[PDB]
């Protein structure tokens, strides 16, 4: 809330630490103050939208999704907006491992 202009586009809205388990698709969504070239990077590598990493940015919103999850992709992804940066952390937990335990429900409505 401040009348005036800085010039380029900053992170008005910092992407939110993501938490799914293997197999599953990390998406960050942020928001700009104004539509403009982003660059999402991994720690000390830069990544750019190919098979995997599906880059979709509706103007100021930019999205970067994952496909296929692994407890590896675990990281500190950054992403460099002109001036401004975001990161966030992404934790991958291990796919649930199958396991029978007898149970069933009782009389109980809630």
């Amino acid at each position: 809330g401040s009348s005036g202009s800085s010039g380029p586009a900053r992170f008005i809205e910092d992407v939110k630490n993501q938490e799914a388990r293997e197999g599953a698709t990390a998406v960050l969504q942020c928001e700009l103050s104004k539509a403009a070239p982003v660059e999402w990077r991994k720690g000390s590598e830069t990544l750019r939208g190919g098979d995997r990493y599906s880059l979709r940015q509706d103007g100021t919103r930019c999205e970067l999704q994952i496909h296929g999850l692994s407890v590896a992709d675990t990281g500190e992804y950054s992403c460099v907006c002109g001036q401004e940066r975001t990161s966030a952390t992404l934790t991958v937990r291990a796919l649930p491992a199958r396991f029978t335990q007898d149970l069933k429900s009782g009389p109980s409505s809630g």
